[PDB]
């Protein structure tokens, strides 16, 4: 399943800021890289030196409390310009190599400048690291630090753009630096000369480690006027390998070929692709490629280049706005995206404004589709996990700001957090905007409140993800997707809601759980120890807390979430005066992507010793409603529902022996309560709302005192189809089927008809002639939380599905467009002494059973029929 | 109706600022007082003067496309205080006031200091305005400019805290300054003490024209040690009267009193009550009221004083976290809520960071409940409409930070935007989070897609609320509540949804329209001239332009809303190829409420000649869909539906001839194609999906060439009851009556049991004894867009109400918690010969016609019947 983008909660790292260059991150030490600090800052001017200044993540530390970047002074430096950082110690600290002296301009380079210089890591947070000359050369504009010529040591290759003032045609030397044995005694360097380019803008660094083998030493990418050139050593000799020359040259304008440069990991190969801008400041975009089936890696590969995009012309200086291009992999599917950082434009313009993300579409034609990130100037961007342990990649970004040349407004950083679920405040309630589990490949964990003893966090899981949990004293209630474990009898499985008056226990009983095909969105009830522990006496022991991480909006971290007694509601209106029953609100969980689909309402309710919730029947608001007990303060609360017709029982004088109980144990949910079709759609009132009997809460019968409360939570969902009644017997393994009717010779099989996408496509009874036409394959799987199967195309995805309107006789067709609650798309199983198979639609009231058959004994069309079961008996041969 | 609180969308006016103490709203012009700048700094340090930087409002000009507020340096001072302003010059420019040259803190008064001076407005945006000094006073702390002694001269009031370092027991001069007839001569300003107080912290001011008359002088307000004070002068003499004391003296705390205090409104009366915040930098907050039937205005009556919240201890040197009281109308409805302002605590703690708002719930009993509006510190908070010409108030706040004592980080300026309206970018949607207009008091205006040659802005209004058109070219769309307006032909109406199968005119033929009882929110068109004009000949002809205000958020504003034709949309599958037929997407509109609830779903299409939308019936998802055409190409565009059944109709080879159409006009609206129960509830399909025939779009047939193109606009409501089928005649008005039964003699009357709130209370016929129970009143109002009354409760609000289920027999009562859909407290009437009412349920398909019948012929019980026609007759009378 295609990968969707990640949903990205904005942060400000650091605002106001007189000016801004460089973004980049930093681990402090070298030998992990989760949650990494950022280092920034601008070129400076002639009247104020730039702070260096290091951001501490706060997000680095669990447990955390802050949102807040605490920064720390690493130098006051003349116009620094571009940096890395490398264990130049060998001591598992990081250290900063730095460019400084550049010059205020190209118009203004520095003779004695393009200092470069190291940063000495002193282990702790102290500002002011000790600095040392690594060497100089005029117009010093960029660097990295690598293995490039040996491994035993750090170097760093460095890069002027120019050599000197307005001096656009003199080449620069591509330098080669070589720690010592002992990097903490000032003294020079040894330096190599390795090239002469022209206007070198960028440098970029491709690891040995990322080569597969390939390249024993480091591989240095040169974007430049001369193009995007990749230079390496392999143990005697550097050799040079021409990636392409980028945007040719035009009379009078002194900048072509290209300004950034970066490498995209496709799969296996860490260079699918080589993405670019151009040309230095350019507006243009495009891409490198290589045939298909090329070896893995640059070298190996002659390389072709692709315009994407021209975001618009130059102004007289001959400049535009796209400062730097480089890759991650944003949505976390193993191929990389790139990302374009636009300076912004004059007069602004929000096309050239942020960052535009590239998503490579189809691996074999090269297509790529942009998506836009972030609207605010992005003069550098550095990506990391900034906030988990994960492999989520976050996006910071500084502000594009140089004063006499181009300034955006309130230069800042900010960084984008990657998750998968946003949280964002109503008024007393809360929007919890989840992606698609379906199709994130990221976990994402969230807490809310911390209740009960038991710390509620709303969690999404990509497909076939693994949560781990404490072995019985975890729990979980599924709302959408599926969850799986298993212990010493077997596989166990949680879907949104279990079977009509059911019970399940929500206790994961193993070490971990699993999500299905569909991944899974959850509540996981965690152990905690800050929120009591039961029986729960009073309500004063059942204060809950606000548990969302530092990282979610003020507005939501501030909110209390406060136990109302009903009575008090604003709708309560005179009802349940003198009753120990309380409610605390809310929760909405909402799909984040363009439906905002309803997921859920979760609010929460707790009972007295014999207090009734009150008896009720959801006329005033539609919804599937499911109960998750928590606290159950009898060991017998639960759900009653009445047994007589809804005329027969009086609400407010309750006769319970027309009623039924489900006790509601500690850690349980139960299946649903309201009326249903034998096939399990629910009934509908004439105002449309989810038919349901009279019912309550009943808290345990007995003595008020001592106390003890039941504690629950509701999960209102919108309709879906539940399961059937009564349930069908287990007749078919899921799996690929050629789907044949017939008898020992004379047999055809179900087909779709020229294996055609197209919704409306015929499905037809294709005679199995001898010659060799072959027999169509298709998918059959259950619909979690039903007792129906559909069935889709292996080929095309095409559902099987009858026209509208489900009658006597009706058409069959394939469909991606299937009606809500699959009703002519899914179906009841039953299995002969045979073995044959038979396919019915749910059962409207007045047509019969509808089963999928054929229409006689060239193709005979497929119809759904009620009459003749003789034309309805399939036999499904297992397939590939 | 209770006033609602708007919404507010946060803009970041200035950032990472140094420090911040002072905000305050500065209107240029002292003629006008819309849309004023911000002026803000801080107290400064011994190494840096502060920038007292004057940051111009964007939105102050009309066609705005900034929101970025220009910063202009006013001047740079020694240690700044307070500030206000006043048109010294009498030119019409707005002169600023300011005290400087207090010291560091306190403890570091300056001798010689106290400085009080005025920069002079130079009538344009030049910075470092000539500065000039007013007078001197040590420990100077506060100042507000008025007419205190005098009208024809701008006066100051000043008070310095203390006179002297770590002095807290000496009390200081309350000074009056006097502008000479020519204040553009350096030279000293006249001078007048007026009182010795202990430790002003604050110095409110009550303008002569709010007092009605009561005061020809302008009222100062002090809160200090001596507590909350009122000083005014009345032509020959000053008095003095005492408020309160405020906070009772603890021993070893130096302070006590109080050290903000602000004027609430309260209807007629410009001092219903006086906030205020305990000690100088406090965590108590109380209010002084008065007795019921008080004199207006603030000397005329005693006060009393009671405390509200203390928001916890205080620490070492006796300080705690509130910095300033304000008042002001923030919901719109005459009352002055009150703002906190929160300076942030140590430890971190959201409950001390932000502005509480305060709202006076119950004006008998004075009681207030408050509720959070920002969570990021507030040193001090000025209100002012920020951004528009209506009477709305928006929150300015600078963070509370001095170094050396309390700093918070990211020390800023943001304001807070009044708006019923919120936009919120989801993916290639918006999301439009809306007030409910029934309760809000301001009218809003958000443009949003300027498309085919109109402006398209989505419109709440407040109840009876007018909008200024253009006389026949605007039109309008209501999707929730009622628009009205009235030509030649009298009263006009528009409702969500029109009559089934009707056909409306959107163009407002007046030159204003008014919003129903309700209010209401609707999409108004604006004409425009940049979006091109009919005929539309080619889609590149109808690009649409993304129109949301400069105060919208970044993403919002960088979308594109392209044409895709519907063949290339994700769900198209093959079908529609080859077609000229186009859609763009699209904006939710959804209530800002903890409902969170859909009010519509919009999108938008375009058909070529000869070109059919396709023929569907809405089985994949529930809507009730109501289309608004703009541009009609042929002009003979619109709506067919099938007449025959489902069954009956091949929607791939579809013959028209079991086909009806409606042409939509340019500038009109359809009535409800689908299918619904006799009284107006929609026909509901197995998987809950609204009942429709087949049904399609079709464009005028003919010469596809020259081009014209229909351009239409979808309305996707969620389920709701329309008109009934037929359409009754108009046999009742609405307005109050009572509901009665019998003959010339022997008659009773329609009650609630008790006049009793509480769902479920009966419902009788009480017998007219003579003796005088007197006949209870009901208010009986047409519900918009259907054919059905409702009868409510003249007194509690009660619905009248069947039971659940509404059967033969069934027991009325008086509900606030009605079903859906009015379900059962909605009513269709008729009207006999004689002059007698009925009132009938919507009829369900089972048990017959139910009337709202008596029981017989002590109190008669009510019920719904079928079976006679005789107690179910009724008389209405007139009530009040
Ligand atoms: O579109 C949808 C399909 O399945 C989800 C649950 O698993 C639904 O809640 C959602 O609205
Ligand atoms: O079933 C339920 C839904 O709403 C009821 C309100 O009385 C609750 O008591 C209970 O959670
Ligand atoms: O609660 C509601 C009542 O009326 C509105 C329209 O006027 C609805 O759309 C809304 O969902
Ligand atoms: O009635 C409608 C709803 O969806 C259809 C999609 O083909 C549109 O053509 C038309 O706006
Ligand atoms: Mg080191
Ligand atoms: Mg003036
Ligand atoms: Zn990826
Ligand atoms: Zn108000």
């Amino acid at each position: 399943q295609p990968a969707a983008l990640p949903l990205f909660q904005p942060q400000l790292v650091q605002g106001g800021r007189p000016d801004g260059y460089w973004v980049e991150a930093f681990p402090f030490r070298s030998d992990s890289s989760k949650c990494p600090n950022i280092i920034g800052y601008g070129l400076g001017t002639y009247d104020m030196k730039s702070d260096i200044q290091m951001l501490v993540n706060p997000y680095a530390t669990t447990n955390n409390q802050s949102s807040s970047w605490t920064p720390v002074p690493l130098a006051k430096l003349d116009f620094p310009v571009a940096m890395h950082y490398a264990d130049i110690t060998k001591n598992g600290f990081n250290d900063v190599i730095i460019t400084d002296q550049y010059g205020s301009s190209m118009d203004d380079i520095w003779a004695y400048g393009g200092r470069v210089s190291w940063l000495e890591n002193p282990g702790e947070l102290r500002d002011n690291w000790t600095m040392r000359t690594i060497g100089h050369s005029p117009g010093m504009h960029r660097l990295k630090a690598g293995h490039f010529t040996r491994t035993d040591r750090v170097q760093v290759v460095a890069v002027p753009i120019v050599v000197a003032s307005s001096d656009l045609t003199t080449p620069a030397d591509v330098i080669i630096f070589t720690a010592p044995d002992d990097p903490r005694s000032e003294q020079l360097w040894q330096r190599d000369v390795v090239g002469t380019r022209h206007l070198v803008h960028e440098v970029a660094i491709v690891p040995a480690a990322e080569t597969d083998g390939e390249m024993r030493f480091d591989q240095i990418i040169l974007a430049g006027r001369d193009g995007v050139d990749c230079l390496w050593y392999d143990g005697a000799r550097w050799q040079r390998h021409l990636v392409g020359t980028g945007l040719p040259e035009e009379r009078g304008d002194p900048y072509w070929g290209a300004g950034s440069a970066a490498v995209g990991r496709v799969g296996d190969d860490y260079a699918g692709y080589i993405c670019s801008a151009e040309a230095f400041h350019g507006n243009t975009v495009s891409v490198y490629t290589k045939p298909a089936g090329s070896p893995t890696g640059i070298v190996r590969a002659e390389w072709t280049r692709h315009v994407l995009d021209v975001f618009g012309p130059l102004n007289g200086k001959h400049t535009g706005s796209i400062h730097q291009v480089v890759c991650a992999d944003i949505d976390g599917d193993g191929e990389d995206e790139f990302l374009v950082a636009m300076m912004g434009a004059d007069p602004p313009d929000f096309q050239r404004t942020g960052v535009w993300c590239y998503k490579l579409v189809d691996r074999t034609n090269m297509k790529f589709s942009k998506t836009k990130v972030s609207s605010v100037s992005a003069g550098r961007i550095a990506t990391a996990n900034f906030h988990s342990q994960g492999s989520e990649v976050d996006i910071a970004t500084i502000s594009y700001s140089v004063p006499g040349y181009f300034e955006s407004p309130n230069p800042s950083i900010n960084v984008f957090l990657s998750t998968g679920i946003l949280a964002e405040r109503l008024d007393e309630e809360v929007m919890l905007r989840v992606v698609r589990a379906g199709s994130t490949r990221f976990k994402t964990e969230m807490e809310f409140l911390d209740v009960a003893g038991k710390k509620l966090t709303l969690v999404v899981l990509p497909p076939f993800a693994r949560l781990d949990v404490e072995r019985n004293v975890s729990g979980v209630k599924v709302m959408a997707g599926t969850v799986c474990w298993a212990d010493e009898n077997g596989k166990h499985e949680r879907v949104p809601a279990t079977r009509p008056f059911g019970c399940e226990s929500m206790i994961v009983s193993a070490d971990y759980l699993e999500s299905g095909e569909e991944g899974a969105i959850l509540v996981l009830y965690k152990p905690s120890s800050t929120s009591g522990r039961p029986p729960f006496r009073s309500m004063d022991e059942l204060v809950a807390h606000n548990l969302f991480p530092a990282y979610v909006p003020d507005s939501v971290r501030a909110m209390k979430f406060p136990w109302v007694r009903c009575a008090d509601r604003p709708w309560a209106h005179g009802r349940f005066k003198d009753l120990d029953f309380f409610n605390l609100i809310g929760f909405h969980v909402n799909f984040a992507d363009d439906s905002a689909a309803v997921l859920a309402h979760v609010q929460l309710w707790t009972a007295g010793i014999g207090v009734s919730a009150g008896f009720h029947n959801h006329v005033e608001a539609s919804f599937c409603e499911i109960h998750a007990c928590i606290a159950n303060g009898t060991g017998r609360g639960g759900m009653r529902w009445a047994t007589v017709p809804d005329a027969n029982f009086n609400p407010d004088s309750p006769n319970l022996e027309d009623t039924e109980l489900i006790v509601v144990p500690d850690m349980h949910e139960h299946g649903p309560l309201w009326r249903t079709r034998p096939d399990g759609h629910p009934l509908l009132r004439m105002n449309d709302t989810i038919d349901y009997p009279w019912h309550a809460w009943l808290a345990g019968a007995g003595n008020p005192s001592p106390q003890a409360f039941d504690v629950w939570v509701a999960f209102e969902f919108p309709g879906f189809e539940t399961f059937s009644t009564p349930p069908p017997p287990r007749v078919l393994e899921p799996g690929r089927y050629a789907i044949r009717f017939g008898d020992p010779h004379q047999t055809a099989s179900l087909a779709l008809q020229k294996n055609d996408a197209t919704d409306g496509t015929p499905v037809l009874a294709l005679l199995d002639l001898d010659g060799g036409p072959s027999p169509q394959a298709w998918n059959i799987s259950h619909v979690p939380g039903t007792d129906m199967y559909e069935i889709a195309h292996a080929k095309t995805g095409s559902l099987v599905c009858a026209r509208w309107p489900p009658v006597k006789n009706q058409r069959v067709a394939g469909t991606h467009s299937p009606a809500a609650m699959g009703l002519t798309s899914r179906w009841a199983v039953t299995k002969n002494t045979k073995g044959q198979i038979t396919f019915r639609l749910p059962e409207a009231p007045d047509h019969g059973p509808l089963f999928l058959s054929v229409s006689a004994i060239d193709a005979i069309p497929v119809i759904v029929q009620g009459d003749s079961i003789e034309l309805s008996a399939w036999s499904l041969v297992p397939a590939n």
